[PDB]
């Protein structure tokens, strides 16, 4: 297998604008196929890259600045990974949602908003050209990622996903690491043939002969571990300590990640803003479109090399060569000035009314062919809209999860606050349709006590969360951020209504 940490950290440059005002920000970028390198001992690799880039660049907003981003797609017409003709014009679609953005709905990137090549051919909710992203809402870690209709694993995994941090002026306060000391991770996993090409399946298992070829399959677990599109990179850091920004962008795989030394995280800030307190972390978990704002402090460490470590399985335990490891921190860079950046405990304050509650079930059914097909509530994507709520309201949303595994819900527009979670008797439920509780509610840790958009529904519990839905109305999608459950059919609208 490939030579771990030989590579060097890339960190993607920073977006600079077409055009800048004190009242407004124009950015364009275009999707383009291109090759790079994934790693010292390969040749390059065919990938899809916002500005040709793998990730796309870094974003940096501040709080309340009036941005536009006119996404473009400059892609081939054919895909060179494997489409499913039988889950769901041209064959090559895209759109691009900033995820977590508290974005007008015409803007966020629906599925169903989709374009081809420059525009020719749209989608049934293609509107604009020019996406607005006014970006009134709490500093966070962002992400921007392609989101088409039952193509989001494929164009995801091809390469179509960036960081986008957005800023707010008044944390300036707390003296947090910043700028050169203040590096977003975007962490994804894949499978590299031995001539550098991508390798993503064409079929799961199964071997059913009535199987279509191409197959979606349900759930992808890479053999290799990228970090901002490196192969097991190191990073070489000065002893003092660092802001990362730790985005898990791939498809399937959670990652729980511990430092080899036995340092600690201090968690400062999670998918929807810094937390109210800081939290002192050996480990933690990170599924797919979760974001760990954290400080790392490499003070104590000068001279040590430090793995990134990982003990979550895939499809399997962690194998110690490989998947057991993300990448290594050298802290081997002389320091160049003073570290005057802090890590305060007390960050944020946050103070309501619950107008309805709202009970949904994680399902399953299988299609004609016998494959599994994951559903929300038992409806369908091209159902009528279930979930409508009124806008400026509070629910709570119990997720009952009767399945095996794990799914990371994402509600777009919004960030949520976790209430509990509950464990229950699956086979009681799954016959009687009755909730049965095998214990007490688990009360959320520390690091689920600010705001979430994306959050981990544990098999056999019930999860409750509590949203406002707003501050704008229209339509929108909620789903599951495995994106090969999301693809087939782990996602529907969202319609945030007002009269
Ligand atoms: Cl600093
Ligand atoms: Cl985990
Ligand atoms: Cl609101
Ligand atoms: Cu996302
Ligand atoms: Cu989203
Ligand atoms: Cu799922
Ligand atoms: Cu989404
Ligand atoms: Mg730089
Ligand atoms: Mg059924």
């Amino acid at each position: 297998t490939l030579e771990k940490f030989v590579d060097a950290l890339p960190i993607p440059d920073t977006l600079k604008p077409v055009q800048q005002s004190k009242e407004k920000t124009y950015y364009e970028v275009t999707m383009e196929e291109c090759t790079h390198q994934l790693h010292r001992d390969l040749p390059p690799t065919r990938l899809w890259g916002y500005n040709g880039l793998f990730p796309g660049p870094t974003i940096e907003v501040k709080r309340n600045e009036n941005v536009y981003v006119k996404w473009m797609n400059n892609l081939p017409s054919t895909h060179f990974l494997p489409i499913d003709h039988t889950i769901h014009e041209p064959e090559v679609k895209t759109v691009v949602h900033l995820h977590g953005g508290v974005t007008p709905d015409d803007s966020d990137g629906y599925p169903e908003a989709w374009f081809s090549k420059d525009f020719e051919q749209t989608g049934p909710y293609f509107k604009r050209e020019v996406y607005h992203y006014p970006n009134q809402q709490r500093g966070a870690i962002l992400w921007y990622h392609d989101h088409a209709m039952a193509l989001t694993r494929l164009n995801v995994y091809a390469g179509l996903v960036g960081a986008y941090i957005i800023h707010d002026p008044k944390e300036k306060r707390l003296k947090l690491p910043s700028d050169e000391y203040d590096v977003p991770l975007l962490i994804t996993d894949r499978t590299i043939n031995e001539d550098g090409s991508l390798f993503y399946p064409s079929a799961p298992e199964n071997p059913s002969p009535s199987l279509p070829n191409p197959s979606i399959v349900p759930a992808f677990c890479g053999e290799t571990i990228l970090v901002n599109g490196k192969v097991w990179p190191y990073l070489e850091v000065e002893p003092r300590k660092y802001r990362f920004r730790v985005i898990n962008a791939s498809n399937t795989r959670t990652y729980n990640l511990s430092l080899d030394n036995g340092g600690d995280f201090i968690q400062i800030g999670s998918d929807g803003g810094l937390l109210p307190r800081s939290v002192k972390l050996n480990s933690f978990s990170l599924a797919p479109a979760e974001r760990y704002d954290i400080i790392i402090d490499f003070t104590a460490y000068e001279g040590e090399s430090i793995i990134l470590a990982n003990s979550a399985g895939c499809g399997g335990d962690v194998n110690p060569e490989t998947d057991a490891n993300i990448m290594q921190f050298r802290v081997t860079k002389p320091l160049a000035q003073k570290d005057e950046s802090r890590k305060p405990k007390y960050l944020a304050s946050y103070p309501e009314r619950i107008q309805n509650i709202r009970t949904l079930k994680l399902a399953g059914t299988q299609d004609e062919y016998g494959r599994p097909v994951l559903l929300l509530n038992n409806k369908r994507w091209h159902d009528p809209v279930t979930e409508t709520p009124k806008v400026g309201t509070t629910e709570i949303w119990s997720i009952i999860n009767p399945t095996r595994g794990t799914h990371p819900i994402h509600l777009h527009l919004v960030s949520f606050r976790v209430l509990d979670r509950r464990p229950f008797d699956i086979a009681r439920y799954q016959e009687s349709g009755e909730l049965s509780y095998t214990g007490p509610a688990v009360p959320p840790p520390p690091s689920e006590k600010g705001w979430k958009d994306t959050i981990q529904a544990h098999a056999g519990e019930v999860l409750r969360i509590a949203a406002t839905f707003g501050p704008y109305s229209g339509r929108y999608v909620w789903h599951c951020h495995i994106l090969e459950h999301e693809d087939y059919d782990m996602m529907r609208p969202m319609d945030i209504t007002d009269p």
